[PDB]
């Protein structure tokens, strides 16, 4: 038995259906949900015949004929029974082969601590144990009180009431009150039968349910439609349920058995086959393609060994206690834990040699955390039972504080230090930033967000956002200063189609089993997707072609991509780790080699062109770089920071942290270069660079965005448009540029002098100018250049102005060398895609990387390296020959001026709309132009981890492996280069986050939906794969 889509998967052999279902949920972590059971459906207490809600908890006693006990029965949600023994007064029960303990605390205070981590703590009225206590996670609890009736109400939220149950005189419950306002939330609706037959959700939601003989789901039929029959082969609770007819996506699902085995069929002929013992064990699990799943049980109830479809065994190991001890994988490493006398995971350990370790008070509280790489956290309590300090070692404590009505009413993480405050009812409506912002939200009637507002005084900045919801329960549309954004829905939460803006509509057909069969623009290019009969991927159509086969393993991982030109031949290490790339075309082999340890720390990557060796000492941290023939050392603190970088050159700077665990200095150890200070903002933002001869200060308007920035010799203004846009930029050094965009992100036209620029582009990115043109998605035409592509989509070859230029690239779609007319440049990789050496006729040039970013070069006159920003890939402070020279960035990062430490400028460069730089004053090289770009000047592109970017076309020349999962077109780089800094290639994002931002809800939309984008993610593990 298992899971299927017109139900809830099966518990037992027998066909016990089961149907959970949640009527409400809060948004602070209250749920109130239902469980249905076919079987033994013959017992009616609270709700109709089978039904049962989350808060059901009994523990009886039971007795016999003799007036002993002997038996204490605990019964949960699904009908789950556990049998504990009678022991004495401050001991526990410690049952066998469940992992369940019964502590007993006095003589009316009971405490179930089962495998999850609950306590389901227990008291005595007179003569029954009620439950009084759930604590179902760290901070989440729940309170139940009872009337002089045994009847269950008042349900809290670890202070207060959220929920009400209102039974009614004939001895079940109609309707739910909220005890703060009080209002219907689900009206149950009873008929003649004792039977849930109608649900009326709040919202007008009905759900209807019939039973067709012996109170046995025979039918459902939701509220928006697509009802679900059922049929059955037995009689009592030994009925088989079997023929489950579906109407929304499915239309078949049989089910045969056999006596012994179950069959289970599908709508797309798929049978899965279930062999169970002569008991509820379930022993073998066959899979129509040829995967089998095996177990084997110790004769006690609980499970021994597991065997996966490969040649592989795991092993578990219990104790005395009934508790699982320990985990062994075949040819691995093994998993070991350890509980405390009650029962609880207190310690664990990892398969690198880390152990974790907690302690809990005698009250459930968790205080003295400690995590693998090593810190002591120190939890605080107050008197009601809730944390308040939350303090770990070198600053990185929070802080809380709670009201009359036991409500956060200010939260604090690192000195921020923002207030809440509550309308009418238990929900927050006001949030009031420490640096003047106000942000209100306005509900409606239901519950649900409908606008939010942003106001700041003394500045008079601020905007609004609006949703409208659709008929039942989904979001219709959203209203943001950018635009409008609309959505239609399959009515299964499915979202047929989305509408932008200046007309346009991408509209997804699925097919039976909800997936993802096509997608279609406005321009009727569609993209394509194809799945085998296991649900994964099985192929793909791109917007031009570009077919795959993307071939499986009998475990679920890819084995080689195969797009209509070349595999990739992935090998793995036969443990849960890559070990092998082999890609090939036009005879043309990489050979990648991985090496991978137990739990991760690969320490080696080999390639033809380099080592990667890498280095831990303790706890888990890396110590040591060892890249061809560079070493770079670290000397991690005790603490978990790190100070003193020691490089090849002996340069070794030291950091120094201040409070709240922050970078706050920089020592060089060559005692003759001054250090570099940092002063953030009360909102935990870098504000001030402060240096004997450099002095850098940025301003902010109160809400988040960059308005001012002043060097101590030059002045930024910016300002900014209705539609929260940069639209103009004032330089004091002579300097004024306006932009005008469309109605979408894109830039329509610039003006900085006498001449003006204009653009012109579709709704896709595509250019629309007098002599643009592009066949579907590719430019082969564009201010009298040629470009010709090949079978794969990359530029192959460019014609401008009397100049024609070739690109050739390796099998793994890597740009390796590049002929012209005179000037012939190669490029080598590692085998983490980066590039480690350039051959060209100026000179050899060495790289080191120090993870994503660049650390440093070596061009054959000395060693040089570049600092950046605590987290920000802004450089600054460049180090040579022993000087310091300071950059100045505007708000995107692109480094314009750079000056020494004696007060003239050494070097000086204007930037465009698309990127390229001029240089007029020119000293000291520079070759960063954007956040993490490398600009070639004998190819004259820019390179920011794995991609060529064209600075006068203005986008990449290549497709990125995730390109479906990026964006609609393959080649954009960006909306606008104005906001948008795009570090490492792809997956763009804004050059400037806000903390205002975190309040607005999601937009519940994406180019492609979270399954397909995780099941392209992880079918190119070629370019995911890192430290």
């Amino acid at each position: 038995e298992c899971h299927e889509k017109a139900g809830d998967p099966v518990s037992l052999v027998t066909g016990a259906e089961i149907l959970t279902l949640n009527d409400v949920e809060l948004p602070n972590g209250f749920v109130w949900s239902r469980t249905y059971r076919s079987s033994k459906a013959s017992r009616n207490q609270g709700l109709g015949y089978g039904w049962r809600h989350a808060f059901q908890f009994e523990l009886k006693e039971v007795t016999d004929e003799k007036h002993n006990v002997t038996s204490w029965e605990f019964i949960s949600d699904s009908a789950d029974e556990i049998e504990f023994e009678p022991v004495e007064h401050g001991s526990t029960s410690y049952q066998v082969y469940v992992g369940a303990s019964c502590h007993f605390l006095n003589p009316n205070i009971r405490i179930v601590t089962l495998s999850s981590g609950d306590q389901y703590r227990f008291e005595l009225v007179e003569d029954i144990w009620l439950l009084k206590q759930v604590r179902n996670g760290i901070f989440s609890t729940f309170q139940l009180r009872y009337s002089r009736n045994h009847r269950l109400i008042e349900v809290a939220h670890n202070k207060r009431p959220v929920l009400e149950c209102q039974y009614d005189k004939q001895g079940r419950l109609v309707e739910l009150l909220n005890a703060k306002t009080e209002q219907v939330l689900t009206t149950y609706i009873y008929d003649e039968q004792d039977d849930l037959v109608g649900a009326t959700n709040d919202l007008g939601l009905t759900e209807r349910y019939e039973y067709q003989d012996q109170h046995l789901i025979a039918k459902r039929v939701r509220p928006t439609g697509f009802t679900h029959y059922f049929e059955w082969s037995g009689e009592g609770s030994s009925a088989k349920c079997i023929r489950n007819f579906g109407d929304s996506g499915i239309y078949d699902y049989r089910f045969h058995y056999e006596g012994a085995k179950s069959s289970y069929s599908d709508s797309l002929d798929n049978e899965w086959t279930f062999i169970h013992d002569e008991q509820g064990h379930l022993l073998e699990k066959s899979s129509p393609t040829g995967r089998t799943w095996q177990w084997h049980y110790d004769h006690l109830g609980r499970k021994e060994k597991a065997v996966f479809p490969d040649n592989s065994t795991t092993q578990y190991q219990y104790n005395q206690q009934g508790q699982l001890i320990s985990k062994l994988h075949s040819s691995g490493a093994q998993i070991q834990y350890g509980y405390d006398s009650l029962g609880k995971l207190v310690k664990t350990v990892s398969p690198d040699g880390d152990l974790e370790k907690a302690y809990y008070n005698s009250l459930g509280q968790r205080v003295w955390d400690i995590d693998a790489l090593g810190c002591v956290t120190e939890y605080e309590y107050d008197k009601h039972g809730q944390v308040v300090k939350r303090e770990s070692e070198d600053g990185k404590k929070s802080r809380w504080w709670w009201d009359k009505q036991q409500r956060l009413v200010a939260h604090e993480v690192d000195g921020t230090l923002l207030r809440y405050s509550y309308g009418a009812t238990d929900l927050v409506n006001g949030i009031a930033y420490p640096d003047g912002c106000v942000a209100q939200i306005s509900y409606d009637d239901y519950g649900r967000r409908t606008s939010i507002r942003y106001f700041n005084d003394e500045d008079k900045v601020g905007y609004s956002e609006e949703y409208a919801y659709d008929e039942f329960s989904r979001v219709a549309q959203i209203q943001t200063p950018e635009g409008v954004t609309s959505y239609q829905w399959g009515a299964l939460a499915q979202q047929e189609a989305v509408i932008f803006p200046d007309g346009s509509h991408i509209s997804y057909e699925y097919d039976q089993q909800r997936n993802l069969t096509k997608l279609v623009r406005s321009d009727g290019l569609a993209f394509e997707f194809w799945y085998d009969s296991e649900g994964l991927l099985s192929g793909t159509v791109g917007f031009d072609g570009l077919h795959s086969q993307f071939k499986y393993d009998s475990m679920g991982r890819i084995i080689r991509k195969d797009v209509a030109d070349r595999t990739v031949l992935y090998s793995y290490d036969d443990a849960g780790f890559l070990q092998h790339i082999k890609a090939g075309n036009g005879k043309n082999i990489v050979e990648n080699h991985f090496n991978y340890t137990l739990g991760g720390r690969l320490t080696l990557a080999s390639n033809r062109h380099q080592t990667l060796q890498y280095q831990y000492s303790s706890f888990g941290h890396l110590t040591k770089r060892i890249q061809g023939q560079f070493e770079i050392g670290e000397e991690f603190n005790r603490v978990g920071q790190r100070v003193s970088q020691t490089l090849p050159d002996k340069t070794s700077f030291n950091f120094s942290y201040d409070t709240n665990g922050r970078l706050s200095e920089i020592r060089f150890s060559d005692d003759s270069l001054p250090k570099i200070e940092f002063q953030y903002d009360v909102m935990g933002r870098l504000s001030v660079t402060e240096t004997e001869s450099f002095r850098e200060s940025k301003l902010y308007d109160g809400v988040g965005r960059l308005v001012e920035q002043q060097w101590s010799g030059r002045e930024k203004k910016y300002i900014y448009n209705a539609q929260n846009r940069i639209s103009s930029i004032l330089d004091n050094t002579a300097g004024a540029t306006h932009y005008q965009y469309d109605t979408l992100g894109y830039v329509t036209k610039v003006s900085e002098a006498g001449s003006t620029s204009t653009f012109e582009s579709d709704s896709f990115g595509n250019p629309a100018l007098a002599d643009s043109k592009v066949m579907s998605d590719r430019i082969e035409a564009y201010a009298g250049v040629r470009y010709k592509y090949d079978q794969q989509g990359n530029q192959v070859k460019r014609e401008g102005d009397g100049t024609v230029q070739k690109r050739v690239f390796d099998a793994l779609s890597q740009l390796v060398e590049v002929h012209g007319d005179s000037s012939i440049s190669h490029y080598e990789y590692d085998a983490l895609g980066r590039r480690t050496k350039k051959i060209t006729q100026n000179g050899i040039t060495e790289f080191l990387w120090e993870g994503e970013r660049l650390l440093g070069e070596r061009t054959a006159d000395g060693f040089r390296w570049y600092l950046y920003q605590p987290e920000t890939y802004i450089p600054l402070a460049v180090l040579e020959n022993g000087s310091i020279y300071l950059y100045e960035c505007d708000q995107v990062g692109k480094p314009e001026r750079l000056k020494d430490s004696a007060g003239n400028i050494v070097w000086s460069a204007s930037y465009d709309v698309h990127g390229f730089a001029s240089i007029d004053v020119e000293e000291v090289r520079n070759p960063l132009r954007f956040q993490g770009q490398y600009f070639d000047q004998e190819t004259n592109l820019h390179y920011n981890l794995a991609r060529y970017y064209d600075p006068k076309l203005g986008r990449f020349i290549q497709q990125d492996p995730i390109s479906i999962a990026g964006g609609i077109n393959h080649y954009q780089y960006a909306v606008n280069p104005i906001q948008w800094i795009a570090p490492t290639g792809f997956l763009c994002e804004e050059g400037l986050k806000r903390l205002q931002q975190m309040l607005a809800e999601y937009q519940a939309q994406s180019d492609v939906p979270q399954e397909v984008c995780d099941q392209i993610l992880e079918a190119a593990k070629e370019s995911s794969v890192g430290e």
